[PDB]
């Protein structure tokens, strides 16, 4: 049939998607800026489709409710046919690949530790062997699922603590985790993806630090519903952009060219 | 039916065992990709036969005949059912074969003999005393041939016409050239292999500078293969169980010989 506008689900997560200065004077895709906004435009141009960016209603990446088995977040938008494609920092995972399709990765990441500068923590093993400093993860994402499912001794011990900690150590948004690090005087550490950690480290007031090596090695992919006709073209577009160096330029544009800490 | 796996002799991915001459079949070989093959086959439930690619090449398309060689060619023309090897995901290959999600990350990197006054690709491009080249018939050479980045295009212009040839047929030949050229040759190769060799005797090479790109290895199948889906889910399963990280530590850090 005739060409229709592709519905893109994404999420407000800096620097992937951010509200522009004066967004209240703008409409449609012009309201937004960031790495994934630029990436959407490049993918759409190579694949030759028009699109509308839509922020996921519940603000979640995507997890499956154990009881109802209903998917939420951006994953749910694809599963239930409310969006045609997700262009966001959406981590490739086994459970998600069982229900949606992912392109080859457009960016690498691993789980990492964010501390307030001066916190006497250097590693996940350090976190697991003490109780003075609390720590947690984002809700409804791949990081929380990583710890829930891990059989590695240190990570299993961390999950056993996190799942029962009171008050809750989990946060609903990355911004809430950053605020908790900054306001807890070194008594909270935040487990998040190295990409977001490195971005925040270069934003004012320059009071956080990434410590230790990454806990795993993964990537973000552009997601489509299973059997989608867009998957093949999107996949080739990602690989083309990668080999031309454009994904590297976009990373430098939105992370380091924008750095505020020197 | 028994799955024919094409792979390539490349340390520490696939290596001949000690006393291999008295062994038979898959037992002749050891390494990261040998272990990975066993894990994939177990999760997907197939029997397999490891076969070293006849021409010893990863895979490139002949510009004139448009015939693919190497492991890529084995898949395209039906001589193998799957490739389990350090085979780089690239656009040109994705147009003719299928790749799993990546099982290992890498980037192009620089290998020097210790003490060579080179710190970056920009350093190499701005001088002529130190020659440099890449492996033939692989993704690294193709990267430089197709690049429009100023530094890498300048490097390609030099490499393509240098005499004697700066390209080598095997990784081992590139390393030997670094070690024997008294600092007058630097070798462009993937960071995974660079880091492995750096920790092998005689401990006389060094990786310098950041990686020039960011990519990964994938398990490859012919287009439309019924094995593609299961293999992909198996890789992701192994990744999340931490088994790919275990395998890396087994074949890289456990084999380090330089302290
Ligand atoms: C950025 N980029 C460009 N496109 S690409 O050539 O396909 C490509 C392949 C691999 C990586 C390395 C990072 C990564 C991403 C994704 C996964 C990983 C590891 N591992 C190691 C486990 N499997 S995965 O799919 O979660 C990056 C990459
Ligand atoms: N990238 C993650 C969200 C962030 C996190 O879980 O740390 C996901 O796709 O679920
Ligand atoms: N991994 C490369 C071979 C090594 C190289 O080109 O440096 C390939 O798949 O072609
Ligand atoms: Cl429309
Ligand atoms: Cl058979
Ligand atoms: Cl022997
Ligand atoms: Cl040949």
């Amino acid at each position: 049939g005739a060409n229709k506008t592709v519905v893109v689900t994404t999420i407000l997560e800096s620097p992937y998607v951010m509200m522009k200065k004066n967004h209240e004077m703008l409409e449609g895709n012009e309201r937004y800026e960031g790495y994934c906004v630029d990436l959407a435009a490049e993918i759409a141009k190579h694949c030759g489709f028009k699109y509308k960016l839509t922020i996921v209603g519940d603000g979640k990446y995507g997890a499956r409710d154990a009881d109802t088995k209903i998917w939420n977040g951006m994953v749910g938008e694809l599963v239930y046919g409310k969006a045609d494609i997700a262009i966001a920092p959406l981590t490739i995972t086994l459970v998600r690949e069982e229900v949606i399709d992912f392109s080859k990765p457009f960016m690498s990441l691993g789980i990492s530790i964010m501390i307030k500068k001066g916190t006497p923590i250097e590693s996940a093993e350090d976190l697991s062997k003490q109780t003075e400093i609390a720590y947690g993860t984002l809700d409804s994402g791949s990081t929380k699922e990583f710890f829930r499912r891990s059989k590695i001794a240190v990570f299993d011990k961390m999950w056993t603590y996190m799942r029962s900690a009171e008050p809750s150590v989990f946060v609903r948004t990355t911004a809430e985790g950053v605020a908790r690090v900054r306001k807890s005087k070194g008594k909270y550490a935040y487990l998040l993806e190295s990409t977001m950690n490195e971005y925040i480290e270069q934003r004012k007031p320059c009071d956080t630090m990434k410590v230790g090596g990454n806990l795993d090695s993964k990537g973000y992919g552009i997601a489509t519903p299973k059997g989608s006709s867009l998957g093949n073209a999107v996949n080739l577009a990602v690989l083309k952009l990668s080999e031309q160096g454009l994904l590297d330029k976009l990373k430098n544009k939105w992370w380091y060219d924008k750095g505020e800490c020197g």
